[PDB]
């Protein structure tokens, strides 16, 4: 049995206000024989149904365990949630004696390490000590990000980090006058959201971003940043990435496990940015021998020194392409992410070893104007419309993620021999939602 | 050609308006032949003369590069000094054509990586990469310093980081009702100034903290956290460290340097006002568990990409337990002691030999001339008496003298001697 947390976006970082509990429920994906899996809302009994029946792991054997809600609610596992003993007292039950031989959780945070040390059982868990020192929110500072890809020679957007806006000032100007547009990014920002575009030029596509400055001169930046510094800052808390953007690039990712015994190659793919990120492809096409080798090198190198200062768990190496062909890492993220369980599981174990050779695997978000009713409803007519995953073909739909009451979707994950007869599977499934 | 750079602590965390120059004086200690020392403050000549004579450096094959004053003044080296046209032009013509073989700071700042880049030697800064991306605050964090430590598996007091009173409030709380007392620390903070204690009972020693803050409960805890929290997060800006205190613990330090090709102990020693090198009364498993424990965080720093001068700081409990509390990624108050007075001045007799203590006296020419005269002043041929390191200390209010002796007990009585001079 293994201890498997699904918790959110670090509470040390943020407040998890908006969470409704949907999201991590792609733990399930994770399960194996026996475990025991804590998550803020319980699962429908038809999701872990079909999860399981694909994983080939046997449903009646896993316990799901769900904290009474909490200060903030039942949607994220705060920690006033992991620590309440009515929880505490459904965990050693769901255990049933038997030792926890691993725990895995979603985000390397230092809630996770209270869990275990509250079981006694913190051998279980990789990094302990390091997570009791908050060492894991390193896994989301994108300042950390650029000191370690610099200091490890991984190629890097020109740039530097801001602390204040002199200094910041004046690397933008330095990178505007080369006739680049420059992107500024929030430390501990999660996705575009927390990144902004400035240029001499006006309508550049907002990819990677949420909003485009253009800025004429020196007194146009200084209007800028003492308009926008408090919010890049966060209120003065953090600093704030200054790098080059480079317009019309591909995004593409690395993924790797990183463990006591050192780093693991997960997966790669490419996020869509049509222009908003909200597809993938695994593995990663259209990128030439020199480019694959250069992306997942690049990553290694990274996640071999977040190994060697004691980041321990997943670790996504975000790059991109530039319109020139060159490899350029952007960030880091700690943590499980979009993509994990994806190939992890979707590709390696449900599909198989064709994954990567006679198959790739298509993500979507659900589409706007999509609707279904409700899980079953989904699952009821890709099954009658042929279009569902079936395991003898190793073609059609997955269904990836719970019902989403607010958006009423799934998520689905498109296997076929490329993308083309991918795309070609989801616009026929488009006729059912 | 070395080019030496004199700065201070990074602007990037505090604005150095208290500098005066003269603690980056030290410099000069470091000089060898040929080299280009950019100071902030012109040294006097007797001092040049009075250090270089010690070191075998032959004085006029050194340059000294003074930028003009900046916005505060001429007391450090700010970034808008080191970016002047007119210094980067002095510069050059100190340099009169010769390639920068290595770059050497006191400070591994970002400013280190901005000149490189602007003299276009960056390949002579070890690190220049990582530096540009201002990693070398890491060296200065104490949040990192945990992290690391305990991810090296370098023994650690209990305690945690915290970026909120919730968690402070929580921790500070487990460990009291231990019976132990709580140091609090700013991240960035630059010594005990930084620091402050937290006890159920007042009177505690205050050894590495600016004060001591007596809590009955819980409720006291809240009222102070909500008081001193800004002050401890420096604004809102910065975590804090919370640990077990250690009362009656002595301090001691190794430090190590990180370059390229990998980690390489400097020296060792204690701080009692004063400082002793090597590490005395440590049996040798201590000795062991200090420089092993200190190289095994060097090696993460090393992998990571940090690159300079690295001391590990420790205590040694009330049961003789090594515990490490923070790292200094700088040319600390006690690197051009052992490096270059042990090594170099005194040689291979340091740490069999000889031991080093520093204290300020118990004007630089003035002394110069009552030790010589006395005779106590250090003599190669001996290997004893005292070193003059410093024209002048700011915080102690006087030169600054390092005794050369065979141990400690002699290095006192050398001392005294000297105290009764006058």
């Amino acid at each position: 049995m293994r201890l498997l947390v699904g918790n959110d976006w670090s509470e040390e970082l943020a407040e998890p206000t908006g969470s409704t509990g949907w999201a991590v429920q792609r733990l399930v994906w994770f399960a194996r024989d026996g475990d025991v899996l804590v998550l803020p809302v319980a699962p429908q009994e038809e999701f872990l149904a079909y999860v399981t029946s694909l994983t080939g792991t046997r449903r009646s054997s896993l316990t799901v365990v769900v904290p009474p809600p909490g200060r903030l609610g039942a949607g994220a596992l705060t920690a006033d949630r992991l620590a309440d003993p009515r929880f505490l007292a459904a965990l050693r039950e769901a255990f049933a004696g038997r030792p926890v031989h691993e725990v895995f959780a979603l985000w390397p945070d230092a809630v996770v390490a209270d869990l275990a040390d509250a079981l006694g059982c913190p051998e279980a868990l990789e990094g302990h000590d390091f997570l009791t020192q908050s060492g894991g929110l390193i896994g989301s500072s994108k300042a950390a990000f650029r000191a370690l890809a610099a200091g490890a020679g991984v190629a890097l957007p020109a740039g530097a980090v801001c602390a204040d806006r002199r200094r910041a000032h004046r690397h933008v100007t330095r990178l505007l006058d080369e006739g680049s547009p420059v992107i500024l990014k929030q430390d501990y920002g999660s996705g575009s959201d927390g990144n902004e575009i400035l240029s001499r030029t006006p309508g550049l596509a907002l990819r990677g971003a949420r909003a485009l400055r253009v800025l004429a001169d020196s007194a146009a930046l200084d209007a800028y940043l003492d308009e926008r510094w408090d919010w890049l800052t966060e209120g003065g808390r953090h600093r704030v990435v200054v790098e080059r953007y480079h317009p019309g690039s591909r995004a593409y990712f690395a993924e790797f496990w990183i463990s006591d015994g050192g780093v693991r190659l997960g997966g790669h793919g490419e996020m869509r940015y049509r222009p908003l990120p909200d597809s993938q492809v695994m593995p990663a096409p259209d990128l030439d021998q020199a480019q694959l080798d250069d992306l997942v090198e690049g990553g290694r190198r990274l996640c071999v020194a977040l190994h060697a200062l004691g980041y321990r768990g997943v670790l996504s190496a975000d790059a991109v392409v530039t319109p020139a062909g060159e490899v350029l890492f952007t960030e880091h993220n700690g943590r499980a992410t979009g993509s994990t369980h994806i190939y992890e599981i979707v590709g390696k174990r449900v599909v198989g070893p064709g994954f990567g050779t006679d198959r790739i695997l298509l993500e979507r978000v659900w589409p706007e104007g999509w609707e279904a009713p409700s899980f079953a409803g989904a699952l009821t007519r890709l099954r009658d419309s042929g279009h569902l995953y079936d395991p003898e073909t190793r073609r059609g739909a997955v269904i990836l993620a719970a019902y989403n009451t607010h958006r009423k979707g799934v998520m689905l994950c498109y296997v076929a021999e490329d993308l083309e007869a991918a795309l070609h599977r989801e616009e026929s499934v488009s006729r059912l939602f």
